[PDB]
């Protein structure tokens, strides 16, 4: 309907100042010496936290313009999280000074478009200039150290990583559930895991992870796409039986069976959920099958003649346990006998004889990786349940962290890592003024994390850097002991990836915001 | 030759052609001073006086036109600058229907904003 | 009474938005193809006029902040004119350029102080990058032809004052009386002109050209300063009758007998006018005994028991006309015999053989030049009141424009001079980027006069400009005719003096403005 | 004082809307078929007239902006009047077509600067075309029919008018004095009349003429400048006496003895009126003489030592009677003996023997002629106080158009002369298109006139104009008679001086308004 529609200045300055709330709003639960944001609840008592992440989910303003700003910054940051394990608040704090200072410069006469490219010079030179200080992460003996750190300095933690990543290597699967009861246990078990997330909300059955979980479940394995529901239920009600839940792997599910099961899983008639089978093409035909082989249970195409009417629950696969994020799926111990399994190993051994291309090839040795190294599962200590639930999670956040230092190393943290790598760039020059200054902006935007800590402090930033700045190396201030040193020593650091990762998104949206001159949203009626 | 170019070439030429009253000659000034849109835009979608860009272009011929992304002049075919002739026709034409229609309206009728 | 008082942005928004129009209203008026601007009168016709000039002195604005701001570019430009002879609407102009890309920097985060810096750097060059194009004009037959060009084409003034400066020297006095009907008159009367103006307008009997006018005036010389009236009664009575006005020249005049005559002059009785004397200190004493012999009086000084009591019309100077500016005197023909004076120039003659020092020297070679090479008159043609009284004026604005020639030369007019020198120094730089901004603004802001004459022809500025610059020389654009190529040739040139003064007048405000944080004025009751 | 400034449309919008008052309330008046405009008065009853300048000088309105418009326009018009004798609610009726049809054409985006030129040039041969119907009129017979005109048909009067000329050539001088009992008088006296006007209003005492009037005054000659009253007292006491008012003849009278007669004669003590001598320069020390030996009287000069003090009655110039209009003096009958008079032609006779230039002769030839054909005076008729006052009215009127007609000739009246004019034009053409239109504006615009009373009339101006377009000549439309033929011998017309003035001067206004881009007045309070 009639639309309100903005341009200029007006267009902008509502959508920065509609930032520097979801920005100030968070910058505050930063670091350690970070202060508590109230997060009012309806029913019961309000919700107090340092979490950034739900300081910002519970963000959404009035003015439907300042809000849409709000909202975009909002949107990419989180992205940082689905990567690396972390960042977000940072990535938005950065934008925030990006785009503070960059629409203060485009109002000021200067070229948006060159602007936006000073700043991804700026940027995608630092990325590099920090690639640098990244400090290699291969021997399980610092990797017991990450994992440490990322527990708050304990050392059990720290192990159980290390050991797990022994068994699989550090590119292989581990998760971890519920203890049984003390002392850490740790075994491999023959499972999986694919690039493909949840097809809606809603399964979510735990929505502090943010994932669903189903234990024991039937797996629905066919090949083709699911519109009419009608199909299901000869199998939908021979799965009521046994009372387990149902997960769906086909080509897809579109808005009919869909928008039903959504609804039926959701009064408790019967829990399910579905994802897209895994790839694409040819290859997804053939994947498919090893999940089949995997789960003691059979394909369902219609290239032979089947129909999802007539299968039994025999046809069906099965495990002890599955999770699937919002782009993750993961089977846990399979039924699969290890005689079906073993020898579909050995037919795609071959497979990569017979080869005649070197994409043929890849994709075949990633096929059986998947396939051999099973899955690590480690089952948390214990000594009553509130103390085994909070284990639990600080081995996730742990697990998480590592996993992103094994692949792009570590760096000082604490804010330094960026004051360090801007702080050598300070020669960096592009074309025209209009991208010098695209630059001194990206870079003077890089002192905020930092900066924002001192300030959580009562410690005045503008020293604190100045003095971070006037040296080298990994030497930065502990926020901590609120004295300075060697960074990695001290123990502050975070993966690489994810100082990364912040400092791009945060640069993304911040480019376009630069380079904005039209807004149009609904009329506030 | 895309890019804006195409029109500003064609309505360079037409400087001469006239009609049968100064009211039509006008349609027409209208018409030509109107193609130089287009090119003006982009000149402008970069902070540079399309004032200029265009008078330049305009200063020659052919399909010598001034590349938008790299920001010096030279032959838009060669430089791999252009869009299918039966576009940029198109869109000069039924650009010129509405207008028209527009310019020889006397009378609307809408409901009551209630 | 309680003032109102503000800081910061504030401040100076009202300050801009308060020249914007000082200027806004002037810089149409501008060039040949300049527009006409209405003054409202009170009793009678509205004036319309295209005098810039006349166009300021009628601009005060209603919020006392935004005149405030107003109010002092426009006191500044008035420089201009006061020592050149006209550029006043281009002092504005420019200003106007320097301080709307000033502010627009200052409030966009860089230091004031620097943007001060960075401009009066690169004016201080552009002045001499100036003094290049600048093409002499000692010769004769030069000094014709500019003002022949200042009185628009009329080769008979060009003329009338080379004849002039070749009888006393490009360093002489020269004045324009009325003509006793057709055919141009020239001759040489025994004059004088010292640096000191009236003591208070009012005394102004021709706010046309803004001085005063008497004659065959009465001179009053005493030396000593004057606050009882009581004094003057004894001979401002004697001199009612002979019904002459009086010229007064003292050590000075003080609030009381000042604001006496300031009002006594003012009903029309006896119109009076004062001046400080000549100098100070003990050449003051002496300078001003020279006007006593020059003007057939006496010297009244309390050092020989002389009282103003007791002086007759005897004692008193007398010419047959003088005139007085803002700050400038000027006697012309005095009843002084040619032996008195010859003689006091032989007394001086030998003054400077006696000579010990340099200084003593130069105050007493000037002390004989203004005092032997008298003052040229030029009573202007005629045929018919009307005419005469329109070519007097052209006349002094050619002679004027001229003088202001010989002393530092011409260059190409019509707004290129600038755009040419600004052109060059497009590498010079400073310290810090604050201060290459502060010169680059300074640059950008003299395209501005050129830019603005092209827009009173409705031809895009845009380009005019840019073609002006991308060649050299005097290559200008010739707003009249439409049409390129050689300014100078074209005849199109202002004396290079002003296009100085009004470009460093201009500076001078924009940077105090652009280094102001605070403003207090009265309260708006 | 804090003054309000508006640019752009604005502007303007206001000039025109503060015109289309002047116009639309004075535009009816028009021609024969025109209306009643009321004008309230304060005491008395309301006054109903028909004479479009009464109608005009009533006009002033409230926003200071239309104000302004309206009285400028307003102020040009008034100078057709001042040079023709009729015209003004034609100069403002055309002026009010063009401004209405340029502002039009700049808003809409042509330049205005040209707009104006091709105005300009449009008029410049208009100007001539118009010179071609110009009939004649030199014989003594023509004469009569058109003062027989200008005089409602009256053909006493025309005759009057050609027996005047008849004695003092077509080229001499004529007054309309009061009659003395029925049957027109006339006779040749010794007289005289000069180009210059009364110093300041208020010395008028016949409101209706807008001029003053003295009966056997005394009359003052004094070369110099006239400030200190004091000078007077001597001479304005013994003119206290026999009780006749005085004229004053001097170089000039400033401020001072101004203001002080402007009052003196004000209050009825003794009645006085003063005027700048006639011409400058040398030959004004002359005429001023001869003015004497014309008036018995004495010149009163500082070159042989006279001073106003010492003057009787006796060296006083002395006359029967004197006018003084805005710029026109005349003095009629004097003193002088036809011995010293006939003396002082023959002195002069010789002056142009010994002639040795075009222009000491010319000034020569002049000085005679106004001194040897002194001045005619009508004496109008009677039969009751009421009807001599009417007719003496039409007499001046008539004689007034009459004399030019002489000049310039006459023309198609009643609007044709225009339409006639614009309509063999309709090829010419300027530079740009921008011009052509500045051209079409200015014909269009001289259709209004006629387009006009063809409106007062009730009859579609549409055709009316149309058809006497669509011939040529002088045939025209008779408003009073609703039927066409030749508007000369259906004795319709206007001298060619006025339909000349009225056009051009419509002109000029029209022409700075379209030009105009800022207007700066007071504020509302």
């Amino acid at each position: 309907a009639a639309k309100d529609v903005k341009f200029g200045n007006d267009a902008r300055v509502k959508m920065l100042r509609g930032v520097n709330v979801l920005a100030d709003a968070v910058k505050v639960t930063l670091g350690p010496k970070g202060r508590n944001v109230v997060l009012d609840k309806s029913f019961g008592a309000p919700t107090i936290t340092k979490d950034g992440v739900s300081v910002a989910r519970e963000i959404e303003l009035e003015d439907k313009f300042e809000n849409m700003g709000a909202q975009m910054v909002k949107e990419v940051a989180s992205k940082a999280n689905d990567a690396a394990g972390d960042g977000t608040t940072t990535a938005t704090v950065l934008a925030q000074a990006i785009i503070t200072e960059g629409l203060k410069a485009v109002a000021a006469g200067m070229n948006p478009m060159d602007l936006k490219r000073g700043i991804d010079k700026a940027v995608t030179a630092a990325v590099e200039e920090l690639k640098a200080l990244s400090v290699p992460c291969s021997d399980s003996k610092a990797i017991a150290q990450v994992g440490t750190i990322s527990a708050n300095s304990d050392e059990t933690v720290g192990k159980l990583i290390a050991e797990a990543m022994d068994k699989v290597g550090k590119e292989g699967v581990i998760t971890v559930e519920d203890g049984t009861g003390l002392q850490d246990e740790l075994d491999v078990v023959e499972g999986m895991q694919f690039d493909r997330g949840y097809l809606s909300p809603y399964f979510i059955n735990k929505p502090e992870t943010g994932a669903v979980e189903l234990e024991s479940p039937f797996i629905l394995l066919a090949d083709k796409k699911i519109s009419n529901i009608r199909e299901m239920l000869p199998v939908l009600e021979a799965v009521a039986k046994a009372g387990k839940p149902l997960l769906i792997i086909a080509e897809d599910v579109e808005g009919e069976a869909l928008a039903t099961l959504v609804v039926n899983t959701m009064r408790g008639i019967v829990k399910v959920a579905a994802v897209k089978a895994p790839g694409f093409g040819d290859r997804r035909k053939a994947m498919l099958q090893d999940i089949a082989t995997l789960t003691g249970g059979t394909v369902i195409s219609e290239e032979i003649g089947m129909e999802l009417e007539k299968a039994t629950l025999e046809d069906l696969g099965q495990a002890k346990r599955v999770v699937i994020n919002k782009d993750t799926t993961t089977i846990i111990d399979g039924v699969g006998e290890e005689a079906a399994i073993q020898g579909r190993v050995a037919q795609i051994r071959q497979q990569i004889e017979e080869a005649t291309s070197d994409y043929d090839r890849e994709k075949l040795q990633e096929r059986v990786a998947k396939l051999a190294g099973g899955v690590a599962v480690i089952k948390v200590g214990a000594a009553t349940e509130v103390e085994m639930k909070e284990k639990k999670a600080r081995v996730e956040a742990a697990l998480h962290a590592t996993r992103a230092a094994v692949e792009e190393g570590v760096v000082a943290g604490g804010g330094v890592a960026l004051i360090r790598v801007a702080s050598k760039l300070a020669d960096l020059r592009g074309q025209n003024a209009d991208q010098n200054v695209g630059i001194k902006v990206a870079l003077r935007a890089m002192e905020a994390p930092l900066r924002q800590i001192v300030l959580n402090c009562g410690e005045e930033p503008s020293v604190v850097a100045n003095t971070v700045k006037g040296g080298d190396g990994n030497y930065g201030y502990n926020a901590a002991t609120e004295e300075y040193g060697n960074m990695i020593d001290m123990g502050i650091l975070d993966p690489t990836k994810v100082t990364r990762s912040a400092l791009q998104y945060a640069a993304s949206v911040a480019g376009l915001m630069i380079t904005t001159e039209c807004m149009v949203t609904d009329l506030p009626k």
